[PDB]
């Protein structure tokens, strides 16, 4: 009973060489407190990289979430100063979170893997500093 799975889409771009170079003391944070919290956490496994729906087998995936994210592209983006400022960082890693609580079930192991990252975070960004 094979079906056509499709492809994943190319992961996100992680890379700007030619913007200009601006550390912000609020993207600071996110880099190295932040995302630091959130990477070394015991649930961020699956949220290391883009998911792999095709092999997962997630069913119309891309149909339904527009924009895929996840931390190894967030983690890239924030080393390479892909960011023009911590609003957009901020920005991916609720698309992140929004992502899998659309697409699963609320009781689904991944969705409470996904709400103890979003606790943390939240935590975190409590404490960003002012601009
Ligand atoms: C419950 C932990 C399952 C981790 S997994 O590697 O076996 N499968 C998944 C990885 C990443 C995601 C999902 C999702 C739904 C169902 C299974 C998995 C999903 O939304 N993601 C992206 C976080």
């Amino acid at each position: 009973h094979l079906v056509p799975r499709g492809s994943n889409p190319p992961p996100p771009e992680t890379s700007n060489p030619n913007k200009p170079k601006r550390q912000t003391n609020q993207l600071q944070y996110l880099l190295r407190v932040v995302l630091k919290t959130l990477w070394k956490h015991q649930f961020a496994w699956p949220f290391q990289q883009p998911v792999d729906a095709v092999k997962l087998n997630l069913p119309d995936y891309y149909k339904i979430i527009k924009t895929p994210m996840d931390m190894g592209t967030i983690k890239k983006r924030l080393e390479n100063n892909y960011y023009w400022n911590a609003q957009e960082c901020i920005q991916d890693f609720n698309t992140m979170f929004t992502n899998c609580y659309i697409y699963n079930k609320p009781g689904d192991d991944i969705v409470l893997m996904a709400e103890a990252l979003e606790k943390l975070f939240l935590q975190k960004i409590n404490e960003l500093p002012t601009e």
